[PDB]
């Protein structure tokens, strides 16, 4: 279906839902919480999703935010995704769950329906993960399909990074290309049929989780989609 | 293989290589010629490539670039493309063919070692394009393998547009955004193992042809390639 909408800042959430620890503040989408001090808060999970649903039947998309992952420490967890899901969706684990999973179903693909372009801050030994910091694509399980080295001078930049998030829905693949200024850029692809895991309504939005001494922040979003017809 | 370049204007044009038509004019690279009035000369094409050259065995690319199309009628023809291509890779005919084929092989794959992404302004009818100008992505071909309407208002608007076009080498797939300020954006996917058409030495670059009442300007340029080792 056909949808449209444009953030380019948070000054209004007005179509803007936010769950579990994810809050609007200071212009923005806070996905995990901070105390009264600004200290993040260890094992939180949050959502800041578009309220509207649509389908994905016969459709292309195209995405765009602008993000800042604020550290207090040389190791930061857990992380945040952009994710499609279905409109009840919920918040779930903390940790390296990135609010997408459960421990107990996190790599049964058959137990999911949700797909996400994951920026992971934190290696996990509790499932294969690759042994750096990463940008993956998420179906149906914790452990990407694709994966792609994260570099650190970038992870730890406090830039205002940007991604592009695509899904041609003629060739079925999703595409994330995420840049920093004056720093790295990163491709990743891959083949998957939308329409087909999610037959009826789905909503996007944005996990974070934590982890320790990490928040992230959604900056600027845009979201346009059209027919395929 | 590893290389970048970044040209935020193109005041200098240090290591671009022009041929046919093509030259450098008021900061941009101006792919096809006009005459000293100003008027867009019938039946030209021009190249302007990066000059050094990368491999693309086990490599992954991003590449922006920020455009204008300056229309001087309702019919203009015959649009540009940014393509990839071997060593030695010469301006091939103007018109249609968009400096990238020859006619008597223009359709045959078998007979043609080139990929591009083209925005294609006239619907020929010499071979197969859709009814509509259209963006494409190009594969030994001129007859595209992913085609997209372009709409007219974005054709003929006078932005400075976008295109975001990466190649990610472990999926094997080739993807284009484009984007217009307030106007539309546009998403196309294609899977092709790079390494395989083309396995030694290749450059990047722009091809545009006439036609007629066209003039094609690139703005801004900027590459990264990365091993997927
Ligand atoms: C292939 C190509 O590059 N086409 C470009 C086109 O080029 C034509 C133009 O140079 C004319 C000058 O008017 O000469 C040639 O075309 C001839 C006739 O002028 C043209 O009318 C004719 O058109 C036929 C068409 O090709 C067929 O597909 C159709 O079924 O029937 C038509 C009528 O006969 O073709 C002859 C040559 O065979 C050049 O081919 O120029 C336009 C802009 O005007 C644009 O650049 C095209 O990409
Ligand atoms: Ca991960
Ligand atoms: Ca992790
Ligand atoms: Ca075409
Ligand atoms: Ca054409
Ligand atoms: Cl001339």
């Amino acid at each position: 279906s056909e949808l449209s909408f444009n953030y380019p800042n948070f000054q209004s959430v007005e179509d803007i839902t936010f769950q579990g620890g994810a809050s609007p503040r200071n212009e923005t989408l806070q996905l995990t919480p901070t105390d009264s001090n600004g200290i993040p808060i260890r094992q939180r999970a949050g959502h800041a999703v578009y309220s509207q649903p649509f389908q994905l039947r016969d459709t292309s998309f195209y995405t765009t935010f602008t993000f800042v992952i604020r550290t207090t420490s040389n190791s930061p967890a857990d992380g945040f995704a952009i994710f499609i899901a279905p409109p009840d969706f919920p918040v779930k684990r903390y940790g390296g769950y990135l609010g997408l999973f459960e421990p107990n179903t996190a790599t049964n693909t058959s137990a999911n329906k949700v797909v996400a372009v994951e920026f992971d801050t934190w290696v996990n030994t509790e499932w294969k993960e690759p042994r750096y910091r990463h940008i993956g694509i998420d179906v149906n399980s914790i452990v990407s399909v694709r994966v792609t080295r994260w570099q650190d001078k970038d992870v730890f930049s406090r830039s205002i990074a940007t991604a592009h998030v695509g899904y041609d829905g003629i060739s079925k693949i999703l595409t994330a290309f995420v840049t920093y200024p004056d720093g790295g850029n990163y491709v990743l692809s891959h083949v998957v049929d939308l329409a087909e895991i999610f037959p009826g309504d789905v909503r996007i939005g944005f996990s974070g989780a934590t982890g320790q001494y990490e928040t992230q922040y959604i900056h600027s979003w845009s979201f346009s989609s059209t027919s395929t017809n």
